[PDB]
């Protein structure tokens, strides 16, 4: 149950579209609210299989424009330009890293995890992502393992668009149990 | 200077068009030709801005068809999705890692150093790219830097589209010498 829980969402342009789409669903149909929080205001260009633009997706906030207490949790979606664009981004580096550093659940899917490994938040941390992740993540110092939903530390990260089942699950039973600061000690 | 030089484009789907379009025109005018090699026969799509679908490209080779001494060097266009892609290749990888390992330069422009990191090329590199890839780039081993055309072991590397008069310049000085297995030894 996530009554009264508000989950952000971060992404830019070049979001997978179901990776935005599914996870938010299964955050609402558990009685949570999303908001899609990015670098600039307006929309965001989702895409399919990374290169094929789908639909555009309303931004309800800039990065600098919300704070850490307003969330219950955070959502990564991936499709591979979107963290691309993210990790370069000050403000929306500084708001992952102070969302953890709170002691919030974090989902990552994907290409999500690249905003892991930024941040430095990879460091020691058991996880998954896209294939195309392992060597920066290995490197970054994490416990790459390929699964496909893997939960350490209240951060879930899944590896692809079939995860989501696994992912969606996982996601809420962590949002669910709130404030994991005391495992990130 | 390149008349009887042919230059081999590795590019997938996701390739940022003008880092392909206008490093061959500049290998064309030099007198040079170039072949595009890529991961599945027929096309690729050419992005703008990432995101952004242009042109569609003819394939010349599958990379599982084509033979290091064919090519006289290696040219690597960025986008975003293209490297992203072509990394996850065990064809791919293995034969940039050949044209490396024969002597052969080897140009690489904003995210197209991604192969250069999974193949073990970046390790002891000096080297620039686009942004995002100072992370793991600086992770592999390589000596990152922020400039507009870098060059070492005959590796040029480049960060952006506004780069590329100064890439163009470089690749045909380059790939007019040739032969840098003694200065990779
Ligand atoms: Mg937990």
């Amino acid at each position: 149950d996530l009554t009264g829980k508000k989950i952000a969402i971060l992404a830019a342009d070049g979001v997978e579209e179901i990776e935005l789409t599914s996870p938010r669903a299964a955050i609402e149909a558990a009685g949570g609210t999303t908001e899609l929080i990015s670098l600039e205001p307006g929309e965001i260009q989702s895409m399919k299989g990374d290169i094929e633009p789908q639909e555009k997706y309303r931004v309800d906030h800039v990065v600098s424009e919300v704070q850490v207490s307003d969330y219950d949790g955070l959502l990564l979606p991936g499709g591979t330009v979107n963290p691309d664009k993210l990790r370069l981004e000050e403000g929306a580096m500084k708001f992952v890293r102070d969302m953890y550093d709170a002691g919030k659940p974090i989902a990552a899917i994907c290409h999500g995890p690249w905003s892991l490994s930024e941040t430095g938040i990879a460091q020691g941390l058991k996880m998954t992502s896209w294939s195309s992740l392992k060597r920066e993540l290995t490197l970054a110092g994490a416990q790459w393992v390929d699964e496909e939903c893997v939960t350490d530390k209240g951060v879930v990260t899944s590896r692809k668009p079939d995860d989501l089942p696994a992912f969606n699950k996982k996601i809420v039973e962590e949002f669910a149990e709130g404030d994991h600061s005391s495992r990130r000690k």
